[PDB]
Order: structure tokens, then C-alpha cells, then sequence
């Protein structure tokens, strides 16, 4: 039965059971992964409004002189650009990217995007052929399995990621593991099926418009806001739209239990519904840099191209 | 059918005979690369484009009897497992050389049958791609999308037009989004006959999804031999970027005064929707991974077309 969220932990909502997993509102959970930062700045003035508590250590500044600031005089070089490229009504989906040098950091990536009056800034550390490569062995690929192999094949290779699956939802949202490339020795997922509640059907509209999400340590404490309600609005702050997000604690424990260190998954989106995963696991954390994962959110819309086209030749 | 080639002593093509040219076997590439055939089992070089010394800085004679395996002997088994025998003339696979002659090149291979066609080019060494995938996805409507592929086009490659021309079911063209220097003519809202790119043109770009021409003034330099020893037939070079462009379209681009000219197909359904389409006034090379942006671009215009016709229908 579909009902709707419960209000966080934080708001003084329940702990989340078995019982009521469609409820948990996993786009707000007040927190981050540590391996990255987030600033929260209102939409037209550019004033810093929330950060995430580790953010001295990222940008190596003190919380009372970041929050002081505008990012007009934070990040003088971006601040126009994200104002051009991120207009006010736009899109949460959106996002502009940027690379800084920053004193203390080294090179950080910026990932912007809004969510009404708010810009969400999420920094990151970041770092031949492989990509056009793999267009072309995708395109020619014979049928839907032959695709499927090729481009778990390709992903692995690319990452180093000890499994990639591709997991096909069936229409009762139960899913498949269609095809996978496994390191040795890992026994074997393919043609195992799973009960549509493993993923929950707010987990899977979200994922319909937010097209990657990454565990990089199953077992990190989450880092949380400060403040932990926008100030605008005094209201949760939606993350939906941060690949930074903390992941959902059911889910964290749904892993280590599998002995998975690290969880990335990309959608492949078909006609407007959420067709499959391109579902990866390490059994170590391990952090996959910007620009790499960049490479696979690439390869996600190759792939719902390909998925369209190999089905259609298909009746 | 078509005519033979001119070099076979077929007829030269007029106003009368759009249809017949055979622009995929010209027997020649364009002047800014060098192009190689080969043996597909032995690695052996059968054609080479009479220009090759130039870019491979290597003696005439030397290469025409070598092996790939010895030419380029870390490449030669990629090539092997890359295109295995039987796979499709679309396939390709690249890679850049550090070369001694020429700091570094860019390598282009596919196969058609038993031959393998090697492209050369020069080559070099962000975000603008990730940032326009995004902007992409999160146009509004067909209009929207059109407007934003033209000027992303643009600004990725400095072209002084880039279009949108999509086809109707006659395959009459009209230019739909236009992004362009100040002091063009505009071409939006125009419409042209089907016979402009003319049915065997639009066929070969349903399969092969970039084509141009780098300078509507340079010559072609032809093949050596022209005819491949294997068949003693034309060597098919329709998927080669670098195959010579037919004149009759080169006249035409002139007579627009433009220097240079670059499209991608955007294919939906298994059929030709539409091109990017862009114009420069004078001669101009883009280079291989700028080239590659758009290629990756056109995919994704392909996907994006579908969604957004699909939320009018
Ligand atoms: C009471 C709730 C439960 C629950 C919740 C839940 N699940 C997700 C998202 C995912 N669940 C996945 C499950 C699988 N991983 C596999 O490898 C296989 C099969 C071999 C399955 C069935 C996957 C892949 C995802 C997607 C994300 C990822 O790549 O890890 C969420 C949302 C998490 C978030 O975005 O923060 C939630 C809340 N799963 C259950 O089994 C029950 C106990
Ligand atoms: C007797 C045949 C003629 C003919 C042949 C022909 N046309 C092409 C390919 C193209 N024609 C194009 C025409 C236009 N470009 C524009 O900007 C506009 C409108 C403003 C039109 C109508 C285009 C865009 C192409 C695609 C190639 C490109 O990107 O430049 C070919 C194929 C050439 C080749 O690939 O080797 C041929 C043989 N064109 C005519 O107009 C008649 C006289």
C-alpha cells in the first residue's frame, strides 16, 4: 500500500522497521557521505546558509568566516556563471559543473544545481579512447543480451569495480540481474531474481529523475548539516539532487549484510519509466572520482538509447 | 543503381543525375589527413593515400610492402580483437600515436570485408559536455531543445553557424534553430528540396553518423592504387570521415560562400530525423576529439528528440 513519508528523525519522526519502508523520506536526511562537502547559499543573494560539518577540513576555512561570506566573493570567478546557467524556476534536475583550484585542497570538483531558492554546492576531490570505444562495440551489439554483457563488460573495466550487474525491473517493479562481470571467485547473481520491496517505489521515483547515487563506504557515519534546517524556510533541505546524499540507513545495513564496502548504481530510463540498473559493488569503500563517474552517467543514456533500439527490433 | 566512378570512366555527374553519383567510392580522401588499407588477416598495407610520406614521414615504397604488426606493433592486436572479421563497416576503434614525425596522431580503423581502412590524423594532448547534457535533458519542449543543441554546438567548436535541419516525410528540409555569428545570412525558417542531400547521401548517413568537408577549395588526393589488389573493385570509404567530399556539393558550399562544413545525424526510430549542420566561412579542421564531442552529442540529441516528440504525442 502506498503511503506517504513520515517526517525525519530530526522532526521527531519514527525509526524505520520492515513494517514501513515506502514511508522512510530517503531525499532528506539532514546529512552527507564524508568523503565530500556541501554548502546550501540563497538563490539571489548568494549568502551561505548551511554546511555540512566537515566543511572547514574541505575548503579549509573557518564555519563563522564561510558563512560571513557571498559566494560572489567566495567563488568570484563562478558565481556569474552559476547565475547564467541555473536560472531562478529552473529545474532541480540541472546541474553545472565546475573543476577549482583551491589553496588547501588541490584541485576540488563543483557540482551545482537548485532547488527554488536554494543553490546546493557540493565540492569533491577529483584527478584515453575508452568512451567512443564503447559507443560503437554498444551500437553494434547484436541483441539485448549481447548489449547487456558488452556494457557490464565495459563498466568494469573502466572502474574496477569488483560486480556490475545490469538488473532489469519486471512490471511488478520485482528485478533481474540480466547480465553481470564479476571478479573471480564472487559467486554468481545472474538470473537471481529479488521482491520489489528491495527497492521501494520512493526509491524508484526518485531514481526516475535523479540518474546516480553512490554508497562510498557502507559503513560511514553520515556528516550532518549545520544548520540542519534551511533558515529560509525552516524546513528539511532537499538532497535529492546531491550525489553527496547520506544513503538510507535500511540500505547501508541491506549491504554491509551482502559484505558490499561500496554501492553505485546508474538508471537506464526508457520511455519515461525506470527499465533497469546499471547496479555496481566493491568490497572495499572505494571512492570513484568525478570525472570517472561522469564516463558512466554518459554510458546510462548510451544505454537507454541502446535498450530502445534492441527491444524495438524485438515484437 | 549507381554510375560508375568517374576514374572507371563513368558519366560526370549533372543536375540530371543527383541520384546516381557514387560519393562512397571517390578513390580519394581530403588533404588535412592520410589514409592506409590493409590486409586484414596478414596486416599487410595494400592502398595508401599518395600523401601518406607527408604525416607518417616515411619513404613511399617502405610502407606499401610492410606489415601493420610491424608499423604499428602495440596497435596491431588491439585492431585484431577490436574488429573482428564479420563485424559491421560502422564499427570503429581508435587510438593516439606518440609517432616520431609528427608529435602525435590520431588512428581511426574499421573494416569492411577482408580490408581494414586506417585513418591518420594530427591530434593533441572539460566539463562543457557534462554541462550540456544536462541542459539537454532539461529543455522544455522540441523548440527549447533545438535551440540549446544549436548553441552548445556553437560554443563547443567556434563555427560561425551551426543549425538544426530536420526532414519532413517527403524529405524536404527545414532549418528549425539556427545559432550563428553576427553578419550571417539567417537560414532559419527556410525550407529546401529533397534533392539537396540527395536518397543515396541520406542512406549512407543513417549508417554513418558524421561526415565533412575541412576546405571546399582543396583538392583530393587519390589512392595508390585506386582500385584494391583484393577485388580489384573500388575500396568502399564511406565510413572513412576523411573520404573525399563529391563536388557536386562542394560547388554547392562554394556558391553559399562557405569554407567548411560539418554535420551529424540524428537518427530516431532507425530513421534519418534530422542533421546538426554547421557552416564556417574559411577552412577549418576540427580536430578528432572535438569531433568526438559531437558524435557524443548527436547520440544524445537522438535520445532526447524521441523524449520530447513523445510528450507532444
Ligand atoms: C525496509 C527497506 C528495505 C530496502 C530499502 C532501500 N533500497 C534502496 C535502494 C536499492 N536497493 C538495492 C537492492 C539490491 N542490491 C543488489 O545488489 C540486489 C540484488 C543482487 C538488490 C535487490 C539497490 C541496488 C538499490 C539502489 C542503490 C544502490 O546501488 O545501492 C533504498 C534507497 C537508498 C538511497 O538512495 O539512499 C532503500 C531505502 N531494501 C530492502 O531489502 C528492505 C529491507
Ligand atoms: C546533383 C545533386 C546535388 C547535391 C548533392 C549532394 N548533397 C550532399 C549533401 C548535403 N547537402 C546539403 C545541403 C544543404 N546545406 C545547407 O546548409 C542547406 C540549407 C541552408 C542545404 C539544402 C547538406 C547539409 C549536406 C550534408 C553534408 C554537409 O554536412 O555539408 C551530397 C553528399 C556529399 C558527401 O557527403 O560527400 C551530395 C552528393 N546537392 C544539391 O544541392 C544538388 C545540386
Amino acid at each position: 500500500d502506498p503511503l506517504p513519508f513520515f517526517p525525519p528523525l530530526y522532526l521527531g519522526g519514527p525509526e524505520i522497521t520492515t513494517e514501513n519502508c515506502e514511508r522512510e523520506p530517503i531525499h532528506i536526511p539532514g546529512s552527507i557521505q564524508p568523503h565530500g562537502a556541501l554548502l546550501t547559499a540563497d538563490g539571489h543573494s548568494g549568502e551561505v546558509l548551511q554546511m555540512s560539518l566537515n566543511a572547514a577540513t574541505f575548503l579549509g576555512q573557518e564555519p563563522t568566516v564561510l558563512r560571513g561570506q557571498t559566494l560572489a566573493a567566495l567563488l568570484p570567478e563562478q558565481w556569474p556563471a552559476l547565475q547564467a546557467a541555473l536560472p531562478p524556476g529552473c529545474p532541480d534536475a540541472l546541474q553545472y559543473r565546475a573543476t577549482l583550484d583551491w589553496p588547501a585542497a588541490g584541485h576540488l570538483s563543483l557540482t551545482v544545481h537548485r532547488v527554488g531558492e536554494l543553490l546546493i554546492l557540493e565540492f569533491e576531490p577529483t584527478e584515453p579512447h575508452a568512451l567512443r570505444n564503447a559507443m560503437f562495440a554498444l551500437e553494434s551489439a547484436p541483441n539485448l543480451r549481447a548489449l547487456a554483457e558488452v556494457a557490464t563488460q565495459t563498466v568494469r573495466e573502466l572502474t574496477g569495480f569488483d560486480r556490475v550487474m545490469l538488473y532489469k525491473f519486471a512490471p511488478d517493479a520485482t528485478g533481474e540481474v540480466i547480465a553481470e562481470a564479476r571478479r573471480e571467485g564472487l559467486h554468481a547473481f545472474l538470473g537471481h531474481r529479488f521482491p520489489a520491496s528491495d527497492i521501494p517505489a520512493q526509491a524508484r521515483a526518485l531514481y526516475t529523475r535523479h540518474l546516480l547515487r553512490l554508497t562510498a563506504d557502507t559503513r560511514a557515519a553520515a556528516v550532518p548539516l549545520d544548520p540542519v534546517l534551511n533558515p529560509q524556510t525552516n524546513a528539511p533541505t532537499p538532497l535529492g539532487g546531491a550525489v553527496l546524499r547520506a544513503t538510507s540507513p535500511m540500505h547501508m545495513q541491506y549491504l554491509r549484510n551482502m559484505g558490499v564496502g561500496s554501492s553505485l548504481s546508474v538508471s537506464v530510463v526508457v520511455g519515461g519509466q525506470l527499465w533497469g540498473l546499471i547496479a555496481c559493488h566493491h568490497q572495499t569503500p572505494y571512492v570513484l572520482p568525478p570525472d570517472l563517474r561522469t564516463t558512466l552517467e554518459y554510458l546510462g543514456r548510451l544505454l537507454s538509447l541502446q535498450v530502445q533500439v534492441k527491444e524495438a527490433l524485438e515484437h
